[PDB]
């Protein structure tokens, strides 16, 4: 029937109602970090996220989500491999039933127990409906978490995660500052890439960054107390919301650091 990552409806079944999934530019994939390449051409990343204003957190029955003012050039993602504009529109995240799997990416065949996706799309396509239709639509910067100390920028989403348990359920979630949740260096790879979830759009600029951030296992533990059915339906842990690796095939993942 409709997506999900069970048994039935998971992401070997996603090709079937788009086709796209079997495309040439699929995402995620395996970082060989041998065989990357480093290219002295390439920015530095240029965060912008003094001016953010978040707006909601949202259980959208596949994750969590935490959406944010873009209707103007209020937090913004410039440089590195990047040419304009891109605002930030949301963050989530796609985590495990154990911490040694959760991530997405994967770093020399290593899973990280979740992986944080910041969704930025290009102003030049006006809105973000537009800029699904194109190859250089959306940067994504992909963070990857490892469980160990507890991360005190994240207690504030970890907090409310009660308030949306279910399907469809949204909160009020304003004045949170999202550069709590970045690393301290900003060395990143890239490589063209595609949506993880369908419909799989193949309009993504990856930027994967190195250094994973630490989180402790009473944060990671309340993520996988969320639910993927809506209140009232029969309990279903949202758990393993990832999808495996996909094949490089013609592309090259460039790193920005040697
Ligand atoms: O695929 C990903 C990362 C990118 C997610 C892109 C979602 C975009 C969004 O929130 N809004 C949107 C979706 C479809 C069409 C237009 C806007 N993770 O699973
Ligand atoms: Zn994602």
């Amino acid at each position: 029937h409709h997506w999900g990552y069970g048994k039935h409806n998971g992401p070997e079944h996603w090709h079937k109602d788009f086709p796209i999934a079997k495309g040439e530019r699929q995402s995620p994939v395996d970082i060989d970090t041998h065989t990357a390449k480093y290219d002295p051409s390439l920015k530095p990343l240029s965060v912008s996220y003094d001016q953010a204003t978040s707006l909601r957190i949202l259980n959208n029955g596949h994750s969590f989500q935490v959406t944010f003012d873009d209707s103007q050039d209020k937090a913004v993602l410039k440089g590195g491999p990047l040419d304009g504009t891109y605002r930030l529109l949301q963050f989530h995240f796609h985590w495990g039933s154990l911490d040694g799997q959760g991530s997405e990416h994967t770093v020399d065949k290593k899973k990280y127990a979740a992986e944080l996706h910041l969704v930025h799309w290009n102003t030049k396509y006006g809105d973000v409906g537009k800029a699904v239709q194109q190859p250089d639509g959306l940067a994504v910067l992909g963070i990857f978490l490892k469980v160990g100390s507890a991360k005190p920028g994240l207690q504030k989403v970890v907090d409310v995660l009660d308030s949306i348990k279910t399907e469809g359920k949204s909160a009020d979630f304003t004045n949170f500052d999202p550069r709590g949740l970045l690393p301290e260096s900003l060395d990143y790879w890239t490589y063209p890439g595609s949506l993880t979830t369908p419909p799989l759009a193949e309009c993504v600029t990856w930027i994967v960054l190195k250094e994973p951030i630490s989180v402790s296992s009473e944060q990671v533990l309340k993520f996988r107390k969320l639910n993927f059915n809506g209140e009232g339906e029969p309990e279903e842990l949202m758990v393993d919301n990832w999808r495996p690796a996909q094949p490089l095939k013609n592309r090259q993942i460039k790193a920005s650091f040697k």
